[PDB]
């Protein structure tokens, strides 16, 4: 009944609302935010995670990736080529050069058309998965480095990663590892555009992708976890896959929800910080997540600790294999009770 449209919702918390992260996640779920699989949270103007970003020029990007894209007719495969380490200074120079800078554009629709028309040409460099934070030590509100969710019970899923983008750099269709939530903050720079498929329609996307990449499907059941498959919004529209789009601007947060498929691209030189987190609602998703058998650096979490603590009644039944729980993607987290 809440957000029946499953459209991306935007939230504007006051400084008071913003102070308790986990409570605010529970609040947005009470509002139906989770149904779209992606939500935007604009922080109060007074909030800043770092005073300035002018001291990061010598920050090392250990493994930049040149993103080679192959395909046609809205279906593409992205291949990553690891390049040697570069500084933020060397990266920003390449990002803003004539070769790699953002093209001239009026409306977003124009930039998006240029993205889908040129993604296979002039492969850009993505300064992705840099272990680190740009948050100052004293920042207690929405600190990606120290979120303090139930995911902390596990103790690279709890650690922050930095992503230095340039025009046309992309993230392929995927859900988070272990079908967890994620938080993404755009520290500075040019926007980041996102596409999302509601969790309730996530199996329709997987079936479509399997139909298009049968070689990839037979090799690995969870082949989208490789984060190599790019599918244009027009292909999604053509095959009746429901989706929504949103542009994230500097100083805004994006939340991805369990089993929320998302993809997107960077408009130009930017920097985003990201991590995974959990709520009590996630435990069932973690228990039922279809994982990637083959690829290296694929995250796996032992669910045992979570079932023992939050589902003790179900522990023996689940470990036995008799746990037949069916996930209702429309239900908010149990923590959302105080708002319902
Ligand atoms: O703007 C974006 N850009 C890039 N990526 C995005 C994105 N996601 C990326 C992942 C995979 C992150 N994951 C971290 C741990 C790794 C880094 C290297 C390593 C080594 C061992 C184990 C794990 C890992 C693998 C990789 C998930 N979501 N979602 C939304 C937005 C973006
Ligand atoms: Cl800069
Ligand atoms: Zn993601
Ligand atoms: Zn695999």
């Amino acid at each position: 009944t809440l957000n029946p449209s499953a459209r991306i919702m935007t939230f504007y918390p006051t400084m008071e609302e913003f102070r308790n992260f986990s409570r605010y996640i529970a609040y947005i779920e009470s509002q139906g935010a989770h149904r779209a699989g992606l939500a935007k949270v604009v922080p109060p103007k007074e909030w800043k995670p770092r005073a300035s970003y002018d001291d990061i020029d010598d920050l090392v990007i250990p493994a930049p990736i040149q993103q080679l894209v192959t395909g046609q007719s809205g279906l593409f495969t992205q291949y990553n080529i690891q390049k040697k380490a570069m500084t933020v200074r060397e990266f920003r120079k390449i990002a803003n050069s004539d070769k790699y800078c953002t093209p001239r554009y009026s409306e977003f629709e124009e930039l998006e058309r240029k993205y889908w028309k040129n993604l296979t040409f002039n492969p850009p460099i993505y300064g992705a998965d840099v272990n680190g934070t740009l948050y100052e030590k004293h920042v207690d509100e929405w600190n990606i480095g120290r979120l303090r969710t139930i995911l902390d019970l596990v103790e690279g899923v709890n650690t922050p990663y930095l992503y230095f983008g340039m025009w046309k750099t992309s993230f392929a269709w995927h859900t988070e590892d272990m079908d967890l939530y994620s938080i993404n903050y755009l520290h500075f720079g040019e926007p980041k555009s996102w596409y999302s498929v509601p969790p309730e329609h996530g199996k329709r996307l997987e079936r479509l992708a399997k139909g298009f990449f049968p070689g990839s499907a037979q090799s690995c059941e969870a082949f989208l976890r490789h984060k190599m498959t790019l599918i244009s919004p027009l292909m999604l529209k053509k095959y009746g896959i429901p989706f929504d789009k949103v542009t994230q601007e500097a100083g805004e947060f994006m939340i991805t929800f369990p089993y929320g498929y998302h993809a997107g691209f960077n408009h130009g030189f930017n920097c985003a910080e990201s991590t995974n987190f959990a709520t009590r609602r996630w435990i069932e998703y973690g228990k039922q997540a279809v994982l990637c058998s083959c690829r290296k650096d694929m995250v796996k979490i032992s669910m045992d600790v979570f079932v023992r603590k939050f589902q003790p009644e179900r522990y023996k039944l689940w470990k036995a294999g008799k746990d037949n729980t069916v996930i209702d993607h429309t239900l908010p987290t149990p923590e959302a009770a105080e708002f319902l």
